[PDB]
């Protein structure tokens, strides 16, 4: 048959490699749809036919669970990640530490801070939480360059349309055109976690085979290579 995976945008590269490998060794076609975790959860709620859902936060998985769209016994935290600040590869921007007294205004210099839309994209929600805890939010809000998902934010920095952008550590590994210039302290935000679950009514042997593969060694190898931490 064919499996349909709805996965957070930050999983783009890893999921494509995993799908390729699974087809080589098991013969099944895996089709992935990538977007903000919020967008995917709402599509699943509406009735879009996804078999698996992997969210970049617990919030949007909880959302789908409440709408009775998830086979709950299958829900499990699969990956972890870090929150970082990236700059264009060829930028002269130097490394910096992030604390209560970081001078964001000087760092930006009339430029905007690329972020996933803090209204709903997990990467933006983690970022807003961190910036509010570090007291930088009030200063930064009028200087944001929001995007549809974390990869949209990444693109803004790669195309040098924003001096800095807040993305996941894994995004930096996948990107050929940016560099990590700072890392948020773990205590500034909720732990970045990626729950996976089978969509209600799609728990059959074919989907289950893929779900099990995601927790196996071949997949763990690919996830690690892309900067994700395995839970
Ligand atoms: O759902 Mo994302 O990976 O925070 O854009």
């Amino acid at each position: 048959g064919k499996i349909t995976v709805f996965a957070a945008a930050s999983l783009t590269n890893a999921m494509q490699d995993i799908a390729t490998q699974f087809k080589k060794e098991k013969g099944v076609d895996v089709v992935s749809s990538f977007a903000s975790s919020s967008t995917l959860a709402r599509q699943i709620e509406a009735g879009a036919p996804a078999d698996l859902f992997i969210s970049a936060d617990q919030k949007w998985m909880d959302y789908a669970v409440d709408k009775k769209a998830i086979d709950t016994a299958t829900r499990q935290t699969l990956l972890g990640n870090s929150l970082v600040v990236v700059a264009p590869k060829a930028s002269v921007q130097k490394d910096f530490t992030i604390d209560s007294k970081t001078n964001w205004t000087s760092l930006l210099n009339g430029g905007r801070l690329a972020v996933g839309d803090p209204e709903h994209v997990p990467a933006g929600i983690y970022a807003k939480e961190a910036l509010q805890k570090l007291g930088a939010w009030d200063t930064l809000s009028p200087k944001l360059a929001p995007a549809e998902d974390v990869r949209g934010a990444l693109a803004l920095v790669e195309r040098n349309e924003a001096p800095l952008g807040i993305v996941y550590g894994s995004d930096a590994v996948a990107s050929k055109g940016v560099k990590v210039v700072a890392t948020f302290p773990e205590d500034s935000h909720k732990k970045v976690e990626y729950p996976v679950a089978v969509v209600e009514g799609h728990n059959n042997a074919t989907v289950k085979a893929f779900y099990d593969y995601l927790k196996g060694p071949q997949a763990a190898e690919i996830f690690k290579r892309y900067g994700f931490t395995i839970k």
